[PDB]
């Protein structure tokens, strides 16, 4: 037993001492040195750790290939399995595989951190179906997440596998050739012959037995009843990693034939309990195609749930019994199994019973009626009978890979050929701590007939029987209760239809339709370069990100991918579990006992200063008091990351609570602000309000946002041992502040500290400053130990600690004329800033600067206050205050259109600034291109024709509605504090004529280096192949501003341009002497002549300096503009919606790189759609974050993007204010995602006209994010009415 | 540096040229990505030639800092450097010498 | 230089040099070398990619 034998990329791995707790991901990265596979979450949600597995299935008698999450796969499941990673399929040193080639060339990689896992999911699909359909392609990625690209290019590139200039050329794509694929390991195929036998692995804490036969299993369960069964590990892996469970003995029964058999019996189809859900799915799909519809009703319910269950990676290893016996209250399968009386065959040594799953099977929270000795052997999913119908429904926060809010299985059985109920079973997850049946509601209906009175009685019974108290776990009380009724209504209508053969009642028919995909259409339009332009001048051409091929191949190095020194140690942060408390004591005595423990570090250990933060506001380690959940108190350093983690968990802090201030409200009421009010007032408000026809006032809320960069925060710190010198490798946008905060903490000169940033797997503003929280702790550990130290955050630590977007609460009042013309406006903004100042003040300023969006408002006053709270300090997040303000502006604008009873686009247009007007902060709008963007987008989106189609759809549909909205945006370009708008560059030309460029900016996926290389190559008139950018470092370019504010291309581009001019001046006399020579000849002659081939370049943005007191002076150098039109369809019974189509026209001047600029448009767009419709953080009332991972925090998925998605870059709009006539692009488009939100609002208005109102001018409040909860609850109807807010003796009037 | 005291001499030289103490100056190492195309450290001329290179770079820093010295004659080195930074004056340069 | 800590995956190189002042290289035999515990490879002119 002892030996574990498997294959990785064709090469045998004999592991003599497998520890059962070792996951594949850890083994690949730390033992095999294969760092292409990444950690992104550790909980099976993001797919960054996706690999392929292949084995001989001796039962199908066939090599099978499936994908799996390496972060959840125990190496101890992999005996005799071949693993293929991203490095297994190609590389830039050999040849890219078609999958890697295409994702790179089609601009499907930006930061590149998600790329290997998406490569591996597409590769896996291809090894199963070398010519897949478009849908099989989209479905390949239910478990992969990308934060950068907005998904469109990845899909559009991979679509070339199925069946204006252009951003890519599919005709240059090498065809797939399956004869050239790596051969299944021949040794492994020799081994399929030998009968398997029980294996035993022993690790630090856990013993694992791999059971080869059912008799072995049942003997082992008799001998060790406490032993924990593991198959897919997709639940146990979580319990171990996230709930600190330890199961000292594991039995894995996955190999046993009876636990994997599938039998087709007279009564149904029977699956062994170890059958993966992907096998279950394939078998049922085949049954559903082969058999009469009336036999397959239950099967189709199972299928409908499996469609929305995790993703391919999870479904391929997750077992059927694993789902049933886990008994999560939110199982999507157990409600269906229970509604159906699905048959469980349950065995122990010398016992066998078969029971119908029913409501008694789950007696209580996480328990089942299996005894200690008993295993679930097999499950029989039944055939449907005549007169028997079945539905299953799941509603979540997001449709793809999410955890159910309410989930259900519904069965009715009628007397033969009648509408008279013989049996009825309504079974729900998410309504209690176990899967429950509404037996009281359903008992009342036996013998009753399927009619309106029955529907009404069941709704009323559901409302009574499935009550939730205000304190219920999960909250969303009214939504959850509405959903139990709504789902029944859908079932009730579906059953009416199925009862009447197969026109019965249109208007209602769509409520009965299962989710369905329209095919994708995507058009990108951009400008060709002037005809005569050199092929070597790539400026304005769609050149792929220079690192894209290496991102696809797994060869790009991110911080944690850098190899460890042999004496390198690992840091784990110890953080506050309380919102606001004195630290009474800290006890490390249990931590000292974990193996490999090295030290616990705290405030006393710091040799320099404990005062850190942008405003010197913060501690490096908390001293005396904690002021948030997640406040860093200390750190454990140990020999492995698991030892550090375990040790930190068992560090005991004793606190005495202090009164907390968590919400904006609390903070207002308690006068808890940073600094004093900010304001911009222009004109005369009283006079304005007195002259307005109408005045609307209200209150608006926008929730925050977690950056979810696919690479979390990560620092390596190398102490040199000499003069306090230290060298750090850091995932940060701000090498400058990292360098100086590390020097300040150590108490050494800044010249001692070298910070190097190669690349980030995303930053989005979240690495603008908060990265120093980890950097400075790791530095302290390096200084204290004298060893290299590193730490990469797990997702959950990252989300808790490092801060996010600012929540905003607005109180506004707008005065306007009957024509819609805005006459006066006041908005008071309040942001939730958390426990330090950080970038909050500058964030508020940027909010105030954008409170106008694109609208001329003669009398305007905006104020902002920063709320000081006991929450992790919030920071920059793409848009940097802009999107909050701009969302507030569009909310009141939309209320203006409604109140006037005018078309929203008319009201927006007539209010829109024109060429040369001043903003509310008295900046002139020069080259204001919003009217052209607006006009072109109306037209290319066919807005007016589509309006009329949306009304028509709404007339014809009672339980679904469409919505359509077109919104502008403008976004000011510069840092608003004048000093940051400076940039340096350093350029060397070596004597072979190769050029190395260095500049102060960092690469986080936005293609800054690629752009800098395009610039240098145009400036110097050499090909880009001769130019190279290695990294960003503080000893090449000092005092750099963070890479931020979307100006990096602008300002580094100019600094690189200027160093190129100096080089060209130095070379000019060599050019003169030898006009016909090469670049190489000129360089060598200047070297031979002792002319320096090295220079700096520098740039400082002219004419900036806004004053809040004079309300004058340029806040920005210019503005970036665009317009988006989005259409949605909502499901008014559930709160799900589809994004049908979006069209965007964006003015980015003459693009440096339209591939990259469109990528930025679509990525920003999709990040804003997430903010406005999907993504929501929840905190307990005492301030502890609930949503700490992709299971609960739902960013846009592949399936979330607009099905038709069109992006155009404005033609013929050169920007004389920036390098080569281009414009900043990184943040401006993100607020365009709000068109989705406003389309949703339009569709809610429609639903409320259907079933709420005769009031066309009514204004209901819709806060952001418009999640299914808020959309559903807003669709007020006869079902909401039955389950609202919380018979009295006792009624006045 | 091979024992001959070249980094030391260079710090002495920069300190004299900038009129700040040697304690505010540091030389960490030699690398091809900070100074390209270097001749070998050889022929006993390294002090002579890197001395002038360091000295010319120090002159350039002094020219850039002068308006701030002028505005604030009583200030510290640290005051003048911060002012130049806040005013977006570059605080990096090359230096070069040809015998 | 050698005081710099080694990476966990860092390997060691030993040069193989001629014992003759002027001679043709007839053959090179690495088969006893491969037997030595920890041998990774022997490098020679043919391995050079440039
Ligand atoms: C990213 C992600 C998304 C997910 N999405 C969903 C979803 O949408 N809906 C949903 O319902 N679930 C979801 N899950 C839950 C999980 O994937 C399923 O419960 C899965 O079926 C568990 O199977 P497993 O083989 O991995 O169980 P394991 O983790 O291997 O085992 C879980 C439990 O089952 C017991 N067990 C396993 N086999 C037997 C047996 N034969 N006899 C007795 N006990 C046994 C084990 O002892 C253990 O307690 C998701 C999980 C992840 C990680
Ligand atoms: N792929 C990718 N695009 C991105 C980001 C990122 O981290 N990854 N950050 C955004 C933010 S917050 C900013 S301010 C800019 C920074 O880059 P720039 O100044 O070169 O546009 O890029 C934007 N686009
Ligand atoms: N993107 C992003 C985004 C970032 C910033 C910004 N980043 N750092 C700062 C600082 C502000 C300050 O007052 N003091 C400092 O030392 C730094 N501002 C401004 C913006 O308009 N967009
Ligand atoms: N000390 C020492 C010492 C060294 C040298 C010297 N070093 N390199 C060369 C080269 C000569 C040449 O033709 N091509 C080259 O690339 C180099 N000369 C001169 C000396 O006077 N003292
Ligand atoms: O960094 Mo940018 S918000
Ligand atoms: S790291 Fe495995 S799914 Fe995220
Ligand atoms: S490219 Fe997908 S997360 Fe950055
Ligand atoms: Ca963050
Ligand atoms: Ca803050």
């Amino acid at each position: 037993a002892d030996e574990l034998v498997f294959f990785v990329n064709g090469k045998k791995v004999v592991e003599k001492n497998a520890d059962p707790e070792t996951t594949l991901l850890a083994y690949l990265r730390r033992k095999l040195g294969l760092r292409g596979t990444k950690l992104g979450c550790g909980e099976g949600g993001c797919g960054a750790c996706t690999v392929m597995l292949s084995k001989y299935d001796r039962l199908q008698d066939k090599i099978i290939h499936f994908s799996a999450n390496a972060c959840l796969a125990p190496i101890c499941t992999l005996h005799h399995v071949a693993v293929t990673t991203v490095e297994g399929i190609g590389s830039t040193k050999t040849r890219l595989h078609p999958v890697q080639e295409r994702i790179a060339k089609s601009h499907g990689s930006q930061c590149g951190f998600c790329t290997p896992g998406i490569v591996m999911s597409m590769y896996t699909l291809l090894r199963n179906q070398p010519e897949p359909t478009v849908e099989e392609i989209e479905d390949a990625f239910q478990g992969n997440l990308c934060r950068c690209t907005g998904y469109r290019p990845i899909l559009q590139g991979f679509r070339t596998f199925a069946k204006s200039p252009s951003l890519f050329n599919p005709e240059e794509f090498m065809p797939l050739d399956p004869t050239q694929e790596p051969i299944f390991p021949p040794e492994l195929l020799r081994l399929k012959d030998v009968p398997p036998k029980q294996l035993r692995f022993e690790g630090e804490r856990v013993t694992w037995i791999q059971a080869s036969t059912l008799k072995e299993l049942l003997d082992l369960k008799a001998q060790h009843p406490e032993a924990k069964l593991v198959v897919g590990n997709t639940e146990i892996g979580i319990e171990m990693k996230f709930k600190n469970q330890l199961f000292p003995m594991i039995i894995c029964p996955a190999w046993i034939p009876e636990l994997n058999a599938v039998e087709h019996g007279p009564e149904g189809i029977s699956f062994g309990a170890a059958c993966a859900l992907s096998s279950v799915e394939k078998t049922l799909l085949e049954a559903v195609a082969k058999l009469p519809t009336q036999k397959t009703e239950v099967f189709r319910g199972v299928l409908e749930q499996l469609r929305w269950f995790a993703g391919k990676q999870v479904k391929s290893v997750a077992s059927l019994g694993g789902n049933i016996i886990t008994a999560s209250p939110i199982s999507d399968l157990n409600p269906v199994f229970m509604a159906s009386g699905t048959k469980l065959t349950i065995v122990s040594r010398g016992t066998r019973r078969t029971v119908p799953m029913d409501h008694t099977f789950f007696p209580s929270y996480r328990k089942t009626l299996l005894g200690p000795e008993e295993i679930l052997l097999s499950i029989e999913i039944p055939y449907s009978r005549e007169d028997e119908f079945f539905s299953a429904f799941k509603q979540a926060s997001r449709r793809e890979d999410d955890i159910a809010k309410v989930t259900c299985g519904m069965r009715v059985l009628f007397q033969p050929g009648s509408m008279q109920v013989k049996e009825l079973a309504l079974c729900y997850g998410g309504m209690a701590d176990r899967t429950i049946s509404a037996l009281k509601t359903t008992q009342k209906q036996l013998s009753k007939f399927w009619n309106e009175k029955l529907l009404q009685d069941v709704c009323a019974g559901l409302a009574e029987e499935l009550s939730l108290s205000p304190d219920a776990p999960g909250g969303m009380i009214e939504f959850r209760r509405t959903l139990t009724l709504s789902f029944f209504f859908k079932f009730y209508l579906t059953v009416l239809k199925k009862l009447g053969k197969d026109k019965l009642d249109p208007t209602y028919t769509s409520a009965t339709l299962l989710f369905q995909k329209h095919p994708p259409a995507n058009i990108q339009l951009f400008q060709e370069v002037p005809n005569g332009q050199s092929k070597e001048d790539t400026v304005g051409r769609p050149l792929p990100h220079l690192a894209a091929a290496m991102q696809a191949s797994g060869e790009a190095v991110y911080c944690d991918d850098i190899p460890r020194y042999e004496n390198e140690l690992f840091l784990r942060l110890v953080t506050s579990t309380r919102a606001h408390a004195k630290i009474k004591s800290i006890d490390v005595s249990e931590a000292q006992k974990v193996p490999g423990f090295v030290c616990f570090l705290s405030a006393d250990d710091i040799p320099g200063s404990n005062e850190t933060g942008l405003f010197n506001d913060e501690t490096v380690f908390a001293k005396d008091t904690v002021t948030c959940v997640g406040h860093i108190i200390g750190a454990v350093v140990a020999d492995t990351p698991e030892h550090a983690e375990r040790a930190a968990h068992v560090v005991k802090v004793t606190y005495e609570d202090l009164p907390a201030i968590i919400t904006i409200e609390d903070a207002i009421k308690n006068n808890s602000f940073y600094g004093s009010e900010l304001k911009i007032e222009k004109g005369d408000l009283k006079k304005g309000f007195s002259e307005a026809d109408n005045v609307v006032s209200g209150e608006l809320y926008i929730g925050g946002q977690d950056h979810f960069y696919l690479e979390t925060h990560c620092t390596i710190a190398i102490p040199k041992g000499e003069e306090g010198e230290m060298e750090l490798f850091v995932s940060t946008q701000n090498a400058m502040k990292t360098q100086s905060f590390v020097a300040k903490m150590l108490g050494v000169p800044v010249n001692r500290i070298l910070v190097r940033v190669k690349r980030m797997g995303g930053g989005f503003g979240g690495k603008e400053t908060r990265s120093t929280l980890v950097s400075v702790a790791v530095a302290l550990a390096a200084y204290k130990t004298g060893h290299p130290v590193r730490c990469m955050l797990d997702r959950n630590e990252d989300m808790l600690i490092t801060g996010g977007r600012h929540p905003f609460l607005a109180r506004y009042k707008v005065g306007f004329m009957k024509t819609g013309t805005i006459v006066a406006l006041e908005v008071d903004h309040y942001s939730n800033a958390g426990n330090s100042r950080d970038l909050s003040h500058s964030i508020m300023e940027r909010a105030l600067f954008h409170m106008d969006n694109c609208y001329k408002i003669p009398n305007i006053r905006g104020t902002g206050r920063l709320c000081k709270t006991n929450l992790s300090s919030n920071t920059a997040f793409r848009g940097f205050g802009g999107p909050q303000a701009l969302f507030i502006a569009e909310n009141w604008m939309s209320e203006v259109a409604v109140t006037c009873g005018l078309p929203a686009e008319e009201v927006r247009w007539k209010n829109m600034y024109k060429e040369g007007d001043l903003t509310h902060f008295n900046q002139r709008l020069e080259g204001f291109s919003v009217p052209r963007c607006w006009d072109e987008c109306l037209k290319s989106s066919q807005y007016y024709a589509r309006k009329s189609e949306v009304d028509k759809f709404n007339k014809e549909n009672c339980w679904k509605k469409r919505g359509l909205c077109i919104i502008p945006t403008k976004f000011g370009i510069s840092f608003t504090v004048p000093f940051l708008n400076q940039a340096g560059a350093l350029i060397h030309v070596y004597t072979d004529g190769s050029v190395l460029v260095s500049h102060g900016g960092t690469e986080m996926g936005q293609g800054l280096h690629t752009k800098m290389v395009q610039v240098a190559s145009k400036a110097l008139k050499i090909p880009i192949s001769k130019i190279y950018i290695s990294e960003t470092s503080t000893n090449t370019v000092p005092n750099s501003s963070p890479t931020a504010a979307s100006v990096s291309t602008d300002i580094y581009g100019q600094a690189v341009y200027e160093a190129c001019q100096t080089i060209l001046k130095r070379l000019e006399p060599f050019k003169k002497k030898n006009p016909d020579g090469s670049w190489e000849d000129w360089v060598m002659a200047a070297y031979q002549d002792r002319v320096s081939l090295s220079t700096t370049g520098f740039y400082r943005t002219p004419n900036l300096g806004y004053s809040f007191e004079t309300n004058s002076g340029n806040a920005f150098h210019y503005f970036t503009y665009g317009v988006a039109c989005s259409e949605v369809e909502i499901d008014c019974l559930t709160g799900d919606h589809k994004n049908l189509r979006t069209d965007i026209v964006m003015d980015v001047g003459s693009s440096l790189n339209p591939a990259i600029d469109i990528g930025q448009v679509e990525g920003a767009f999709v990040q804003g759609l997430g903010l406005f419709t999907l993504e929501e953080l929840h905190y307990s009332p005492e301030g502890s974050l609930h949503t700490r991972g992709p299971s609960t925090y739902k960013i846009p998925a592949f399936g979330s993007i607009p099905t038709e998605f069109r992006v155009s870059l404005l033609r013929d709009c050169p920007n004389k204010k920036a390098i080569y006539a281009s414009k900043a692009v990184g943040e401006p488009p993100l607020f365009l995602g709000a068109s989705v939100f406003f389309a949703i609002k339009d569709a809610i208005r429609a639903a409320r006209a259907q079933h709420t109102n005769n009031n066309t001018k009514e204004l209901f409040r819709l806060d952001s994010p418009a999640t299914p909860e808020k959309i559903r609850n807003a669709c007020v109807d006869k079902f909401t009415t039955l389950c609202v807010t919380g018979k009295p003796w006792s009624l006045r009037v």
